[PDB]
């Protein structure tokens, strides 16, 4: 056990892919900071305030918004155990489909808002059958209106655009939802992710909360932090610096001869970028260059777009024109060195 | 969103029920840093230490082992959802009964060492695949999951090893591990799927694929953790919980309460059920020590509901000093809460 008994040293990196983003001041010194109980008056506060966080980035005031305790593919699950009693697009429409293979005009329709692995903001307006929206990616750098655009269930995670760290998710069912959910003959397979438990404990009900898990005090205590954040500067403001620092890198990614993988700047994703890859180059290479020469990372391919691009990441406080200009320097230096058949 | 922008504000909570408790200043320290690649070498690195610090409290060697990204809840749903193809104590029995039905000469039993809902430790030495629920007897009392056979051993993160909530640990014996990789239907969780959160803490042949994002401030937390457990020994961990056990169930009879668990041998050194005092609203007791001492303490949980009060004593925090502060807390307490 020698490894363990030296101290913790991370390294230094700029992290510019699809996720986990790089964590602001603020939020890091409320992952630092002191527990207070699970059940108290206290951290009850701390998750109505939350609850409000959530009905502002999401656009809703549906009583049932709420945190998952798990990363974005639990939110997501979590949609499917509750809505199911026993379509594709890129990685999270393949997932969507596993979950679905798992438990057992369709009663349910998935759709990929902001495709982190194809770099596509897919358009949402009319779709509003029950219409799950996975935000994980789109939220915060792009408009996303839950109850004028006729959504009923939108999910979120917490480490992309927010930048809180990852592991809790972020929720929110429709009234038709709810009751779907809540005229189910059959239980859930699963307790963890029952929504009527959830649903009592976050205080979305007319019974007092009960004990089902004890939630992730710290994570959110950054969450609180992080939801703060994005309320002070405001989602249009938001949205508008995601926009102008996307069309930043555009412009600077194809201007070194680089070629956007997904070809309309309208069905462009500002907060996940594909870029196609530079033939007679090693993807791995140019990443590895990018990391081994600027301690940067960016990412390959993810499911279908493995192996076929490289994907940039515009998260919150990295979606910055300083950092556009790093990774542009960085991809420079692995275009002219890395070698080329 | 008027509440959303005033500051944080968290209050001085010194925190004694049966988990989760307060953190030291390495695991505020080990919150507090910065974002890494959550696939880069180095977050492969913290995952390989926390499994050699998940063998070594869990006393196994099995490489089926790996930290579980959700609460004490998640690590049993996920044992329980992989190792079924479709015995009751406290509380933890009706959560398994509970999962078992949501999927529907037994293959596997359950069963709790310290039931944290009465205070029980229960034997492990004589004791079809084995599951022990070691979420709050880990760290506190021995437990040698190889030396013990058992099949799936799990705890929590937030009790003795006083990490924050939120993860999970797990081990599995290569007897549960041929019953999982030897499945003819796929568990009905994608989430907890074994084969995939196997293969990406490096447990199984093929390179790391992504499955989901692990919780990478949370894993900096834990890996400190039990670095800390394992700087400190176990046995000397196991010795300073018996002695703070001790202790406190002095002070506490001495005050005129009655231990829950009256065989010593039967109570779990890190949670303490006491019967409630006659004459008295549980709920008064609790209240006015938070109140009045800025301590928690708990009352029952399931059965054990309204019948008693519970004490902790987790980790760092299982020192006599607090044994002392929440001695002198329920002392206040008995003398002005009202009495039939």
């Amino acid at each position: 056990l020698k490894a363990l008994l030296k101290p913790l040293s991370i390294p230094n990196q700029l992290l510019l892919g699809p996720g986990p983003s790089n964590l602001p001041p603020r939020i890091m010194a409320a992952g630092g900071l002191q527990m207070i109980g699970s059940m108290s008056k206290d951290m009850y506060q701390i998750m109505d305030e939350i609850k409000e966080g959530i009905q502002y980035v999401f656009q809703t005031r549906n009583p049932l918004t709420l945190v998952i305790s798990g990363s974005g593919h639990c939110a997501l699950e979590a949609a499917l155990v509750n809505v199911l009693e026993p379509g594709a697009n890129g990685i999270w429409g393949q997932r969507a489909v596993d979950i679905g293979e798992r438990i057992g005009k369709p009663v349910l329709l998935f759709l990929t808002h902001g495709e982190s692995s194809t770099g596509v903001l897919q358009p949402l307006d009319g779709f509003g059958c029950l219409l799950l929206v996975d935000s994980v990616a789109s939220l915060g750098g792009t408009p996303l209106y839950m109850d004028r655009q006729g959504i009923d269930i939108l999910y979120s995670g917490s480490q992309k655009a927010l930048n809180a760290p990852p592991g809790t998710s972020l929720i929110s069912f429709s009234d038709k939802a709810k009751k779907k959910m809540y005229s189910r003959k059959t239980k859930p397979f699963s307790f963890y992710l029952d929504i009527k438990w959830l649903a009592n404990f976050w205080g979305c009900d007319d019974q007092p909360r009960m004990y089902h898990h004890t939630i992730p005090v710290i994570s959110l205590y950054s969450l609180r932090e992080s939801l703060a954040l994005i309320a002070e500067q405001g989602l249009e403001n938001s949205w508008r610096q995601h926009r102008e620092a996307a069309a930043y890198l555009h412009g600077r990614l194809q201007a070194l001869g680089l070629q956007l993988f997904v070809k309309d700047p309208a069905l462009r994703l500002p907060t996940v970028t594909t870029v196609a890859v530079p033939a007679g180059y090693d993807w791995r290479d140019i990443v590895s260059y990018v990391m081994d020469h600027f301690d940067i990372e960016i990412m390959g391919g993810l499911g279908p777009s493995t192996g076929k691009v490289l994907r940039i990441g515009l998260l919150g406080c990295n979606a910055t024109r300083e950092n556009v200009d790093r990774v542009t320097e960085a991809l420079r230096a692995a275009l002219q060195h890395c070698p080329k058949k």
